[PDB]
Formats: C-alpha cells, structure tokens, sequence
C-alpha cells in the first residue's frame, strides 16, 4: 500500500493526468476545517497499491508580498503533514523555469519525488528541447516524460514509482554561509516534531519574508527579530541574496537543460 500526493501549477495538466490515473476509481470530499474539495483516487502498479491524492493548484509553497492564498496553505500543510509517502511533481516543460520553483522547495524540503514532465507536445512548438537526465542529474530525482500516445508516459510513471527510492543527496542551491547558521539558530528552538531539515527550511523562509512557515515556527517567530538583524551585520540585504541565489540556482540549470529544438544554419 502507498499514499502518493499530486502536486503542481493551475495549468500545467495536474487534473488531467490525475484523472486518467485513477479513473472512476474516486472519492471526494473536503480538506479539514474548509469547504475546499479533495479528490482522492486508487490505481494499481506491479507491486503497489496507490492511493494518489490531488492537492490544489500552486505556483509556491511560500508567499512574500503580504499575499495569501489557501490552496498554497493547504498544499504545504499536506506536505509538511508527512502522511504522503511519495509526491508526483507536475511539470510544463513549455515553462520549465516558472515550474521549477515548486520543484526546487520539494527537494529542499528532503521530500522523495518523481518529476512528471507534461505538454512536452507544447514545448516543440515553442522550438523547445529538454535535456532529461541533465534535468534529472541536477535535481536528484527521477524524471518521466509524461508521453501523451498509448497512454505510455503512465506505464513509465508507474515503473518509477515501483524503483521509487530516497532522493540524492545533490547541492541544489548555494546560499551564504550566515544564511545557514542563522536558519540553523531558528532551526533550535523551533518544535522538535518536525525534522532538522525541514526545520532549516522554514527558518530560512522566515529569514526572507515568509508568512506561511510562522504557522509551524512557535516560539521561533519571537527569535526572528534578532536572528534577522544579526544578518545584516555581513550582508547587505539578506532577502535580496536568497532570491538571487535561488535564481541562479534555476537558471544554472535552465541553460543546459533547455535547448533550441531545429534551426536553419547559415555556416558550415
């Protein structure tokens, strides 16, 4: 038996591909405390017997702008939440760098994950090529091209999710070394429930501006004032330097991953 969580934008296919998942084979509801609906949903691999659950449509697990949005709460909730024991990552390959945000904050949260590479069709009319085990390399994680004929990317989708394993261990982003002692200080006195990795996590998180992490924080909200001007010290604009760094994360691997599909050459 497993319990797989669905994740991904508002329009990169996630309801579709869930639907052709699990069938007529559904159940719907509502997530806890809200008149919000989730959908659950059984398939069968070789060895397992899934239980996908459809998480609602998101851009980012975190929020900075003052800007709420519950279906990004109630996404991270569940992923914070632990129950899932695998998570399938919806990707549009016709907006790999918007996607690959969510994606990065799956890995730096130590979350096993597949990556479902969706609207590949999309991508080469947009004279777009994907490099797929460079793609994979710098994530750590298996990634599948959701091939939409013969329903073959879900027979593939399926064969992972049998090897399914821990994810490597890769050095995703490269933040400053203050950064991660100071999200180590948050990281303390933070609720011991929650493990150390993740606990970095959100103290990072904290550190740039986040209002969604302070939920699960506790008494590390109280600490954020003085860990946050103690950075200043070093560095100029904390905020500034996590969002360049996260940045350049994703454009490193954007350069190699995405590729000129045909073009007509004027040289020999």
């Amino acid at each position: 038996k497993l319990t797989i969580g669905l994740i991904g934008n508002p329009n990169s296919g996630k309801t579709t591909l869930f639907n052709q998942l699990t069938g007529s084979r559904q159940r719907v509801g509502n997530w806890a405390g809200v008149t919000v609906e989730r959908k659950e949903g059984q398939f069968s691999t070789t060895d397992h017997q899934v239980t996908l659950v459809d998480l609602p449509g998101t851009y980012s697990l975190t929020t900075i702008s003052s800007q709420t949005s519950l279906d990004e709460q109630i996404a991270c909730h569940y992923i914070l939440s632990g129950d899932a024991d695998l998570l399938i990552n919806v990707v549009d390959a016709s907006n790999l760098e918007r996607n690959l945000y969510l994606t990065l904050q799956l890995l730096e949260l130590g979350i096993p994950c597949i990556v479902a590479l969706n609207m590949l069709d999309i991508a080469e009319k947009q004279n777009i090529r994907i490099e797929i085990d460079a793609l994979s390399a710098r994530l750590g994680c298996p990634v599948i091209p959701l091939v939409s004929a013969r329903g073959r990317g879900i027979e593939a989708l399926k064969l992972a999710i049998d090897r399914y394993k821990a994810n490597e261990n890769v050095e995703l982003v490269h933040y400053a070394q203050p950064l991660l002692n100071e999200a180590d200080s948050l990281a303390k006195v933070m609720p011991s429930d929650i493990p150390l990795k993740q606990r970095r996590w959100l103290g990072l998180q904290m550190l740039e501006g986040d209002i969604y992490s302070r939920a699960y924080a506790g008494e590390a909200s109280q600490h954020l004032d003085a860990a946050l001007a103690r950075l200043r010290n070093e560095m100029d604009d904390p905020a500034l330097h996590i969002a360049d760094a996260r940045y350049q994360c994703i454009a490193a691997i954007c350069d190699v991953v995405s590729n000129t599909l045909t073009a007509e050459p004027s040289r020999f």
